[PDB]
DNA sequence: GCCAACGTTGGC
DNA sequence: GCCAACGTTGGC
């Protein structure tokens, strides 16, 4: 399920999807959803949308935490 | 050797 | 044409 990510602005949720098939079966991808449902797949994609709203330079994309 | 990042595939 | 799932690799 999509769980709230406190490091990001209110309404931002993150979800982790285990791959089901193929040679990378078992690995996982992380996605974020904006307050309005829009899907982000990488830290630079989040960065382009959020801009000056929050400094994502210490943001660990995979876990959803600022790692100082 | 690993994986972030994002192109490509397959199904719709 | 859209998009979720998977392949792929340059940079580390």
């Amino acid at each position: 399920k999509r769980m709230d990510c406190p490091a990001l602005p209110p309404g931002w949720k993150k979800e982790e999807v285990i791959r089901k098939s193929g040679l990378s079966a078992g690995k996982s991808d992380v996605y974020y959803f904006s307050p309005s449902g829009k899907k982000f797949r990488s830290k630079p994609q989040l960065a382009r949308y959020l801009g000056n709203t929050v400094d994502l330079s210490s943001f660990d994309f995979r876990t959803g935490k600022m790692m100082p």
